[PDB]
């Protein structure tokens, strides 16, 4: 952890290749705006220093902290201009504040074009030409758009991207092979980026402990067979791994993650049967495998849970004398008997059990007070099971697009101050929870649904925190980690909100629009739908779909026209007349 030369110690630990990749991710994350060429430059510069220090640990700059080094290289960069570079105010500090400054500027939604994709053939040609520039470009482009991306998983995905391109590219029918396999990879990477952003927010906004509790639960359900001691240890090393990653210490993050996988494999007999799979694999595949490992079968011979946490004389004492160890052990015991609960439910239940001990342990007769505690959970369980039922039914009924449309209407009325891009993006993702999770038998849905919503609500929370516009979002996002979903579910339409008056044909662009694929076109209809509802939040569904209908219709009639621009300043104000006659 603290070596005479850190940069050398990590280069050695990690190998030149992962080290180059981790360093390129570090810069792409800290400086999302900067062109590829500057990052490559800085990466090279940092790698050569690394080489120099391995060679001879007394070399200049070898005794620096990694923060110092990344900071020194950056700061000799106001050279290759800082016009867009608004934050070399950061270079005005020294460490640790210098580094904290760079960190505080990571941007959850940098102004960038949507990561465009080449046609299959072009994508294949690019990869054959030059693999390094190819995957350097990929790390760069994914890191800068997702500045908290779990860094070793990002290396893993580059290597997944590489296996796919190898396989598809030589088939002479590229797109049909490639794009389906790529579009999947994208979805999974976006899931992983959101899971990590949630780990980082938990740590940052709620404290190490909130991530520890969360992790304790998840590992308890995945490794129901291991003992508490071994589960606490994994939880402890894994919280240090995420603290480092989430703070931009990726080199130390990746070395530590690798240390932990190694430890897990060295100890699989006492952890899970399912580890055989993973432990046979190379570094990244092995840590990934472990990262998403299906839960082990819960062991045969466990006593009833009431026996340790209701019946025992010593319940109040353990709660009073060793709160954390005692509540931990609770989360462990309870979580491991229930892999059909979401981690968030199990944490709400852990919360309720705690509030019960707190209330009841200060009475005359605590037992009589907390006797019904495990039983008193049932409502809290029932609450999210109905949300799943009602919303999956609807999804099955409506299909993707119309289920998204309904969620867009729902969410825009609950929190209409939220910006239109954020509401489009949130709703569409909520819509993705539907395709992912509604196809699983009822047992499996809850974990899938509620834990996925938790990730999508955190996206909302982090988009909003930067530019707070909705008191209700601020409240739901700041009160709990764990009650976020029920907090947002409970929200009725906001009747405080002053409707925006029409904004004159906002989507009558000089029509770049007409170049958009159906996908991006759906986004445009959805953006309009959101704007309609902000204008007319008491409008009926049919009235909303009539107006959208004349929007799509308008796009066809004036994208079918040479001088596209012309009938857009002309049809739009008749859409306005269409719109007032239909929504009054």
């Amino acid at each position: 952890e603290a070596h005479k030369s850190e940069i050398a110690h990590r280069f050695n630990d990690v190998g030149e290749e992962h080290f180059i990749g981790l360093v390129l991710i570090t810069f792409s994350q800290y400086l999302q705006k900067c062109p590829y060429e500057e990052h490559a430059k800085l990466v090279k510069e940092v790698t050569d220093l690394a080489k120099a220090c391995v060679a001879d640990e007394s070399a200049a700059n070898c005794d620096k902290s990694l923060h110092d080094i990344f900071g020194d290289k950056i700061c000799a960069l106001p050279s290759l201009r800082d016009t867009y570079g608004d934050v070399a105010d950061c270079c005005e500090k020294k460490e640790p504040e210098r580094n904290e400054c760079f960190l505080h500027h990571k941007d959850d939604k940098p102004d960038l074009p949507p990561f465009a994709r080449p046609e299959a053939d072009v994508l294949c040609k690019a990869f054959h030409d030059d693999e390094k520039a190819f995957f350097g470009h990929y790390l760069y482009e994914v890191a800068r758009r997702h500045p908290y991306f779990y860094a070793p998983e990002l290396l893993y995905y580059a290597q997944k991207y590489k296996a796919i391109l190898t396989e598809c590219c030589e088939a002479a029918d590229k797109g049909a092979c490639l794009t389906p396999k790529l579009d999947a990879l994208k979805e999974k990477a976006l899931i992983s980026a959101a899971q990590e952003r949630l780990r980082c927010a938990s740590i940052q906004k709620f404290g190490d402990r909130a991530y520890k509790a969360w992790a304790l639960v998840r590992l308890s359900q995945r490794f129901p067979k291991a003992d508490f001691t071994d589960i606490s240890k994994i939880v402890t090393d894994l919280t240090k791994v995420h603290k480092e990653c989430c703070h931009g210490d990726l080199l130390e993050c990746a070395d530590d993650r690798a240390d932990l996988a190694k430890y897990m494999c060295e100890h699989q007999e006492t952890i899970s049967s399912h580890l055989k799979e993973c432990c046979d694999k190379p570094i990244l595949e092995k840590a990934h495998c472990i990262y998403g490992l299906h839960n082990d079968e819960t062991p045969a011979g466990l006593p009833a849970v009431a026996e340790e946490f209701v019946e025992d004389k010593d319940v109040c004492k353990n709660y009073e004398e060793a709160k954390d160890l005692f509540l931990g052990k609770f989360l462990y015991e309870y979580s491991r008997r229930h892999p059909d609960y979401s981690v968030v439910l199990l944490l709400r239940l852990g919360k309720a059990y705690e509030a019960t001990l707190k209330k009841c342990c200060a009475t005359d007769d605590p037992h009589a007070c907390y006797a019904k505690v495990l039983d008193e959970f049932q409502p809290l369980v029932d609450e999210p099971k109905n949300l799943v039922k009602q919303n999956c039914e609807l999804y099955e009924q409506l299909g993707d697009y119309n289920f998204q449309n309904a969620l867009l209407v729902r969410y825009t009325k609950k929190v209409p101050q939220v910006s239109t891009p954020t509401l489009v993006e949130i709703s569409r993702s909520l819509g993705k929870v539907g395709s992912k999770c509604c196809k699983h038998p009822e047992a499996e849905r809850l974990p899938c649904v509620e834990d996925y919503l938790s990730v999508v609500l955190n996206r909302l929370c982090v988009l909003h925190e930067k530019t707070p516009v909705s008191e209700k979002v601020t409240k739901c996002c700041s009160e709990s980690l764990v009650d976020r979903r029920p907090c947002f579910s409970a929200l009725g339409p906001d009747e405080t909100y002053v409707p925006k008056e029409f904004n004159a044909e906002t989507f009558t662009f000089h029509a770049d629009i007409c170049t958009l694929p159906e996908t991006e076109r759906k986004i445009k209809k959805q953006t309009a739908l959101v704007e309609l509802v902000k204008h007319k939040p008491h409008a009926t569904n049919d009235q909303l779909k009539t107006v959208v209908g004349e929007f799509t219709a308008l796009l066809d009639k004036c994208c079918s026209a040479e001088d596209k621009e012309a009938c857009f300043a002309v049809e739009g104000p008749k859409l306005v007349e269409s719109s007032k006659a239909t929504l009054g």
